């Protein structure tokens, strides 16, 4: 087992919602294990989140998948997906979201 820690999620420049400012949250997977989701950062085009995510059964080269969604009343909209293979150490990354904006994040993979 290796330990993965995913943290410092933030987005710059989310697009408009159908009505007003987007209500973003991030869902986190590692090797298709569901690691959970952040709270919704309501009415914020440039959110950052305090939440962090750990996975104590990771392996090097597992695929980290980050999904940025907009919360809505009837159907949430998936704005973008960032995927990469995890490497030992601490790494900072950014990702351009299909529907607009850029996601920045860090992770640490250990032991
Ligand atoms: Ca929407
Ligand atoms: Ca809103
Ligand atoms: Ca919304």
């Amino acid at each position: 087992h290796m330990q993965l820690r995913l943290y410092n999620l933030r987005v710059r420049g989310l697009p408009s919602d159908l009505m007003g400012i987007t209500d973003g949250y991030v869902k986190v997977f590692c090797g298709s294990a569901n690691l959970g989701e952040t709270s919704v950062n309501h009415n914020n085009a440039n959110p950052w989140w305090t939440e962090e995510f750990s996975h104590f059964k990771a392996q090097e080269n597992d695929i980290l998948r980050l999904e940025v969604h907009d919360e809505d009343t009837f159907f949430d909209d998936l704005l973008g997906v960032c995927q990469r293979q995890i490497k030992v150490g601490t790494h900072e990354h950014d990702c351009y979201l299909k529907e607009g904006g850029t996601l920045h994040y860090m992770y640490t993979l250990s032991v």
